């Protein structure tokens, strides 16, 4: 499976981008394609995040995500998608586990470090928007 | 929230100061108030474990905590009570969590290197018991 | 307790050894006996896994131990067995937990880096297959 | 303020350091302006990149070597960041580059050295026009 | 045996690299005798901590810089503490500061340098009789 | 390619750091070709390896603290392991002990340095006979 993973601005402005590649490719997970944004564009966000369109949050969430750069990362392995997800953990604060990535290093359900693909039929569509080749 | 941690004497035995201030630290945690003891006062030992004057290990655990230094620190963050509690582990080595500090790091239910505050009215307690300013 | 660990040839292969052996000593678990094997000879690798001699994968498996080094360690702590279980993770890549030797580093069923006894009796046991002496 | 020119490469893929390399430049602050993945670069790049090399004896080996896995290749940005990553990045001969560098710590070999930094401010501007042109 | 005066400084609250830089000195197993948290040291205490420079062009925003964050102040001690520490610490140019050392690996600034160790006997004297009277 | 010898001496096991020692040669690449634990190595066995320093003031203290605790004997293989590992290893002297080197970041003391290493062809020959006969 492939899997699609944004380290989020959060990330490198807290100086954690290499901590959380690193958790990942310690797992042995292998990097199919990567791209850096020094800023993603508004749509592209728009676009990732269009299930949360009606969310009170959406907009606070579309100017955080382009509040910095971005590292768009397709993952490649088994189960790579469910498997990521778990080291990812939890989107709330009170229940991100130690030893996950944002149990470890994120204190905020809005500025959590990373995405990662929940399903494969959102990966396939979240690999389309960040690398539409 | 505020809660009152203690890194406790086996921390400094072990050279695990850093390691677990460390762990809070990159979860981002902030230091409101930190106090270095070299040797806390017996009493102020029995005030913080009030609540224990009647169990069996009282006085071994008493006699522990004066054992060596221990720095009292005050910390800071949405939620910080429940969130360190999680990150700490569980009393018990056969129940904290790898991944915790004590499941990481502790082998035994006495000597288990950090104290947190377990509710807002114990942090109030016990902030003022090592803070009294 | 003591409990048998193996590290596995995949450890080796992947430059993991320190890695996993740190994760064990910084819980405070003390080496009692260690044999390095730069290939463990198959009958032993037989013995080990005799419970297995009937599963589809045995041979793969039995291939797989004898394919780099191995480390056999006699770790000795109170309740060694279930602690190092516990810190190993589980077999399954889908369930071993963040924090976990497994859950942080094994995306394998297969090769999964750490062998840890499951019970009193199977260390007895192991320890007697690694340690005849 | 200086810009220059890091590959990550292919040995450090296969030993699954990349993390641990890009880690340590961001930990010294320096900030990513441009990245590019390439699962394979074109020989062509690489042969342009080690142009100064085409006559030596290693040419050949090198530039075959440096398309045998993925390379990274990133703009980094600081305050002489030239001369400073040089430091990190440490000498090319194993028998010479100190611990505590890049190649002083990881890498034992004079040809697999796991990553190239930029020289000078002229060759800075060269490489990063022909990896991003 | 020897005592230094080290000052964890603003920049390293600001980076979250508090425990990193107290965690390099633990290890080198020198021992903390005494220690103050600041959420924001007196501007008496820093101009006094840094009178040698007073004169000096940097003055002023050292001691700005110094104000502008928490800072710790802690005694520790050793065997030859005052050189060794810094040895540790490294140089104040970020030009000459070695990998390895606390400066080389983590500072990319002249003024902002995350780090204050004593320089000699006389000077440990008057640093620990100023943060601690 | 070239053997050497290397003593994880007992100093490493009270402190913790066997793990951390190991992982240092480990990612340099260094293989392991044979190792042995000693819960507690002859005397002999530490007097032959020492036999240079018989009559020197330390030879005593230095064979007392080498049976005071368990040790563990390496020999690993790579390309120059000898001078690599000499210079992973620092200076005996923790004055001169370089930052990055395991003694320079680990030892605070010229007796417990807490590794050996062969410092030459001849020795190493000699040495890895005497734990690997
Ligand atoms: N209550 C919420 C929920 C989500 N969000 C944001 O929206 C994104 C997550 O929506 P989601 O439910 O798909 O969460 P994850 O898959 O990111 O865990 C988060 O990563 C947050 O940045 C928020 O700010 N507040
Ligand atoms: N069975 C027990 C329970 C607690 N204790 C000690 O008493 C303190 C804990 O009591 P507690 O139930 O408030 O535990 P924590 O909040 O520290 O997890 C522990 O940190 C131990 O040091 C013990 O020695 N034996
Ligand atoms: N479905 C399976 C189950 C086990 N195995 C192998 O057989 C060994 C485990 O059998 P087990 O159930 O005793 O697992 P652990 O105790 O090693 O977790 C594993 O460590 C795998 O190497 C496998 O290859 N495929
Ligand atoms: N004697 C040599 C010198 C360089 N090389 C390789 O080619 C590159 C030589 O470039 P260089 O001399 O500019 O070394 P660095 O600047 O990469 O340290 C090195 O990174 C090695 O990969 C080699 O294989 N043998
Ligand atoms: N040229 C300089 C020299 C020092 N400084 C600052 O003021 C302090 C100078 O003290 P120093 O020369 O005793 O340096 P260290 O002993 O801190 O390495 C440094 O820590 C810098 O923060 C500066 O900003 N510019
Ligand atoms: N002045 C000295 C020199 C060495 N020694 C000890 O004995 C060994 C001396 O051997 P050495 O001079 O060959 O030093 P290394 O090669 O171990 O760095 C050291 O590892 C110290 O443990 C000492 O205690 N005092
Ligand atoms: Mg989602
Ligand atoms: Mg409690
Ligand atoms: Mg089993
Ligand atoms: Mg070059
Ligand atoms: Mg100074
Ligand atoms: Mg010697």
């Amino acid at each position: 499976q492939r899997t699609l993973v944004l380290i989020k601005p959060d990330a490198f402005e807290r100086s954690l981008v290499a901590e959380i590649m690193g958790r990942i490719e310690k797992k042995n997970f292998k990097i199919v394609s990567m791209k850096f944004w020094s800023k993603a564009p508004r749509n592209l966000i728009e676009q990732h995040y269009k299930e949360h369109s009606e969310q009170s949050y959406f907009n606070d969430l579309c100017d955080f995500m382009v509040s910095g750069p971005i590292i768009s990362i397709v993952y490649e392995g088994t189960d790579a998608i469910s498997k990521i997800r778990r080291l990812q953990g939890n989107t709330n604060p009170l229940a991100s586990a130690p030893g996950t990535i944002r149990g470890d290093l994120a204190n905020d359900i809005g500025e959590n470090l990373i995405h990662a693909s929940d399903s494969e039929d959102s990966a396939v569509d979240e690999i389309s928007i960040w690398f539409p080749e």
